[PDB]
């Protein structure tokens, strides 16, 4: 059966995903999406505030019923949990000087400086495909000091999430003189095919419910418009 009321772990330090306002109410593009989702299922749904890290396993010892908290569905995510169809795309994009002609692609990489923050799942995408075939990769501990060493020229590029640097720098005074440089990066194993509603695998009928409630918000326009609140370009990818 379906649960009486799904409890949902989100880590509400993510705008414009999932944060708090200054009044301390759930807001972002994965509430809105959960909250349609919820109300097209006819489900009551409570958002349980969560540090990231414990997400999964609150859910696994069902404190939670649902992950919403741009949870990429990558291969070793899913050997632990159930993910629902695609909410949206989280991949990575290369930042540089506006007009760059840098691509992420080796040819184009090949000896060039491409900052990454360490810790990130960008540096270890970028370590394990980019820097053995002679890419200079430059670890960072600070995110501001890699915007500012691309302003400076002591980077040619900098491999960031795609919505973040949007958010952060582009939409910045700073970054207007910077762009993306290609296309997003793409790589299941790292950045997940998509973010997803994470959930337990036995909760099959739970799962069924929220994909098909996904299915629906979108056939009908209403994933458009709630995403036009946040974004200007296809959140959804691919």
């Amino acid at each position: 059966a379906l649960p009486q009321t799904v409890r949902i772990g989100t880590d509400t330090t993510y705008a414009p995903f999932s944060s708090k306002d200054a009044k301390g109410e759930f807001i972002g593009f994965d509430i809105d999406l959960g909250n349609e989702m919820c109300k097209r299922m006819q489900v009551k749904c409570t958002w349980v505030a969560s540090d990231f890290d414990a997400l999964i396993p609150s859910l696994k010892a069902k404190k939670i019923d649902a992950i919403i908290s741009s949870l990429s569905i990558t291969d070793k995510a899913q050997q632990e949990i159930a993910f629902s169809d695609k909410l949206y795309a989280a991949d990575s994009r290369l930042i540089a000087a506006k007009g760059s002609p840098i691509q992420p692609t080796l040819e184009s990489l090949k000896g060039k400086h491409v900052g990454v923050l360490q810790g990130s799942t960008q540096e270890a995408y970028a370590n394990d495909n980019w820097r053995t075939k002679g890419v200079d990769v430059v670890a960072y501990a600070n995110q501001d000091l890699i915007y500012s060493d691309l302003t400076a020229g002591r980077l040619d590029a900098a491999l960031q999430d795609e919505v973040a640097a949007s958010e952060g720098f582009l939409k910045q005074p700073a970054g207007k003189e910077y762009a993306f440089a290609g296309p997003s990066v793409k790589d299941k194993k790292y950045f997940g095919d998509g973010t997803g509603v994470g959930l337990r695998k036995d909760d099959t009928e739970l799962k069924a419910a929220f994909d098909k409630a996904l299915t629906e918000l979108r056939q009908d326009g209403t994933y458009d418009k709630m995403a036009k609140k946040y974004f200007d370009f296809n959140v959804y990818g691919d």
